[PDB]
């Protein structure tokens, strides 16, 4: 297991976010499915030129996983995924242009849904999130997983867990007073609300259900 410090502004930014009181945290799931679909998006184009990119899975799509028991909310796409150096890179220990300006905005009363619009859209998880775990698998390198409580640093380390052909899986290990985000009908109308142009298709499990469409 390695670990690393977040660069000092997201440290700020996500201790912010955990600490200071926010209303309409909902849009972390809009934050996490965009990731999703951005990233569906670079192995498509990918593809174009070389259809040996989709023998990992042909399917381009996003599952959302409630999970009661576990208290678990999971985002799975078969996108692109993440190398190892990327997730040390673009989870953390870069520096991101727009940190310091949203804090000021967050300050002045700004929305914590513009958080997407400065840069640092992935931090909303914890706004519902007490740890979050991010299991990815691009092609031509192993699964990985990169795990945070915040508090300054995240780990990563080669994960041995059920094998994803690729893709990625943000596991949102959800805060006890943020359980109404495993409710089916929670969930949904967050999906029509905020995410209803996404260009992929988008299955909730309760059995299975795909949305909707
Ligand atoms: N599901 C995913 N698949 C692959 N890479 C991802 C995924 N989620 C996040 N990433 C990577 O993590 C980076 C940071 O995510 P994020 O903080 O959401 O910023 P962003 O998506 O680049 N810009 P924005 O969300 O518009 O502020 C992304 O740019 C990706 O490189
Ligand atoms: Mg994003």
């Amino acid at each position: 297991v390695e670990t690393f410090a977040f660069q000092a502004e997201i440290a700020q930014l996500m201790s912010l976010i955990i600490n200071t009181f926010y209303s309409n945290k909902e849009i972390f799931l809009r934050e996490l499915i965009s990731n999703s679909s951005d990233a569906l998006d670079k192995i498509r184009y990918e593809s174009l030129t070389d259809p040996s990119k989709l023998d990992s899975g042909k399917e381009l799509h996003i599952n959302l996983i409630p999970n009661k028991q576990d208290r678990t909310l999971t985002i799975v796409d078969t996108g692109i995924g993440m190398t190892k150096a990327d997730l040390i890179n673009n989870l953390g220990t870069i520096a991101k242009s727009g940190t310091k300006a949203f804090m000021e905005a967050l300050q002045a009363g700004a929305d914590i849904s513009m958080i997407g619009q400065f840069g640092v859209g992935f931090y909303s998880a914890y706004l519902v999130a007490e740890k979050v775990t991010v299991i990815t698998k691009h092609n031509d390198d192993e699964q990985y997983a990169w795990e945070s409580s915040a508090g300054g640093s995240f780990t990563v380390r080669t994960d041995t867990g059920e094998p994803m052909g690729r893709g990625t899986k943000v596991i949102l290990h959800l805060k006890e007073d943020q359980t109404e985000y495993l409710e089916e009908r929670r969930i949904k109308e967050i999906v029509k609300k905020h995410s209803q142009f996404i260009g992929y298709p988008i299955t909730l499990f309760v059995e299975k259900e795909r949305d909707k469409e």
